[PDB]
This record gives C-alpha cells, structure tokens and sequence, in this order.
C-alpha cells in the first residue's frame, strides 16, 4: 500500500476478500498494479511496474469481460501483445511469489 485509502480504494479491498472466498489468493499490491495497468490500456501507452503472472490469470479474464461488453475498442489484441513482452520481463527476473 503506502498510499492513502480513498473510499473508492477501500471498496477494493472489500471487494478482495469476497474473492478469497470464492478461492482468489493474490497480493494487494497487485489489485492496485492492476488499476494502474488499465489506465496504461489507452492513458498511457508505456506500462510500468512488475506484474504477478498469478494475478495475469485474472486481467486475461476481466480484459476478455470487457472486450465482448464493449470491443475490441476497451481491450484488442493489442492487449495480448503488450502481456507477452511483460511475461518476458518478469520471466527474466526470477521472483518468489506466494508459493515457489
């Protein structure tokens, strides 16, 4: 964290622990890389930070929700693209998530 909780953030962290229940087991530091990693969709064309290839399985889910609500427009194929570089930078720097 180390930023200050808006309401809109703290409905986040409500909105995680509903996820535990249904069997999500992720760090919060991802859900707010992953606000940060929408906004680099069209905002910001350049990404930036490290993501968690544990929590990619939830952003290939949530961006293929918002491709069939809106389009490609929200989420193309660009998206897919973009990840695949990101799963080299992160694959190159060995980390150690929640297990291994």
């Amino acid at each position: 964290m180390g930023q200050e909780l808006s309401q809109h953030e703290r409905y986040v962290e409500q909105l995680k622990q509903a996820l535990k229940t249904r069997g999500v087991k992720v760090k919060y530091a991802d859900l707010l890389k992953f606000f940060d990693f929408v906004k680099d969709t069209c905002p910001w064309f350049p990404q930036e930070g490290t993501i968690d290839i544990k929590f990619w399985r939830r952003v290939g889910d949530c961006f293929q929700d918002y491709y069939n609500t809106f389009g490609p427009e929200k989420v193309p194929v660009t998206a897919f693209s973009y990840w695949n570089l990101i799963k080299e930078l992160i694959d190159k720097k060995e980390v150690n998530p929640q297990v291994m």
